[PDB]
């Protein structure tokens, strides 16, 4: 606590009316996390409302977000029209020990919309809409200036512009990364994680794709995909769906024996510990044909699930670049 405006997790504590520096008035918290907290605020001296991300009061927090700042600046430096997807720091300034960034304020989030559904999905044609929009922030990333693996995508981090428009934008780089300067090896929200960052293999841009395939999912049927309880759960849901992994993934992947085992001349077979739920049938078992269930034809069901099975792929080499999935006839006509 430091002079009382800490609380015991190092967050600022949080007063509604608070007036800042005289110009933002805080008015309510939009979200926590483990970087801290954003807050609602309107910033007297344009008369606009503003998101104010709050960092926690922690040398490593503070620390870990001089690469958040460093690199939404980067990605605001050229006139290109695809920074647009990304939300962008207006300001930042320090304030009673805390770093705060200051963002336009947009909407709400991707999982506030699947909320407004009862959690039933959204339909095909809004699916394909958020989609394309989420590829093109990713091809964004993967330009080779910025070679940025986002490392934390999930519904949280995708905010709606409006709320009776499909336009978004994507937030929270505060564990993000360029390409080989990889920081960390527990990464990623544990639902969204992918295989590699599971089996603490290399990783590159790839696991932000892997990530989208996730949410493509949910945003389709209304529930995330794997929603493991640890990651040896999160491994077993995804064999449950895709099988497998490769041998030549998992042969050279450290924590391969955390969830694989060697069979005689059998290869790789998922552990039996009593993680495994008791109804568990077996690799592959759960079909994404199934989970997905019974611009809407049978075709286009079936171009989206193509789609998915290559944002699924486990090996990063072989799952579908941002290009790719642009390019994929789930959204294109030709
Ligand atoms: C009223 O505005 C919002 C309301 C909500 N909520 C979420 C909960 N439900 C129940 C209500 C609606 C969610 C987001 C917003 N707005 C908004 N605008 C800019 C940046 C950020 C932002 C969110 N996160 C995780 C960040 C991480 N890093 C940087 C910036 C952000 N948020
Ligand atoms: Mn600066
Ligand atoms: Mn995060
Ligand atoms: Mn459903």
């Amino acid at each position: 606590l430091n002079h009382g405006y800490d609380d015991d997790n190092h967050d600022y504590i949080v007063r509604s009316g608070e007036r800042w520096l005289e110009r933002y008035e805080i008015d309510s918290l939009i979200g926590k996390g483990s970087f801290g907290q954003v807050v609602k605020a309107y910033d007297h001296q344009t008369q606009e409302l503003v998101a104010i991300k709050i960092i926690k009061n922690k040398k490593a927090f503070l620390n870990q977000a001089q690469i958040e700042l460093r690199l939404l600046e980067l990605m605001n430096q050229h006139d290109t029209e695809m920074k647009y997807y990304i939300v962008h720091l207006k300001r930042h300034f320090m304030f009673r020990n805390h770093l705060c960034l200051v963002f336009e304020l947009l909407s709400y989030n991707l999982y506030d919309l699947l909320r407004n559904t009862h959690f039933r999905g959204v339909s095909l044609n809004l699916t394909r809409k958020l989609a394309q929009q989420l590829c093109t922030a990713l091809l964004f990333l993967a330009t080779p200036e910025l070679s940025i693996i986002h490392c934390d995508l999930k519904p949280e981090n995708i905010l709606l512009c409006n709320p009776k428009r499909s336009a978004i934008k994507i937030v929270d780089f505060g564990s993000s990364c360029q390409l080989g300067q990889r920081i960390y090896q527990y990464i990623q929200s544990r639902f969204y994680r992918s295989p590699e960052v599971l089996l603490g293999t290399p990783y590159d841009l790839a696991i932000d794709m892997w990530s989208l395939g996730c949410i493509l999912v949910e945003m389709h049927t209304g529930e995330p995909l794997f929603s493991g309880s640890n990651e040896v759960d999160q491994m077993n849901r995804i064999v449950e769906v895709l099988g497998i992994p490769p041998a030549a993934m998992l042969d050279q992947a450290p924590k391969a024996r955390k969830y694989f085992e060697r069979l005689p001349g059998g290869g790789w077979t998922l552990r039996r510990t009593k993680e495994l739920r008791k109804d568990y049938q077996g690799p592959g078992t759960r079909r994404l044909q199934e989970v997905l269930g019974v611009g809407h034809s049978p075709a286009d069901y079936l171009r989206f699930q193509d789609l998915v099975l290559r944002m699924l792929e486990y090996e990063p080499a072989a799952r579908i670049s941002p290009l790719g999935a642009l390019q994929h006839g789930f959204f294109r006509r030709t």
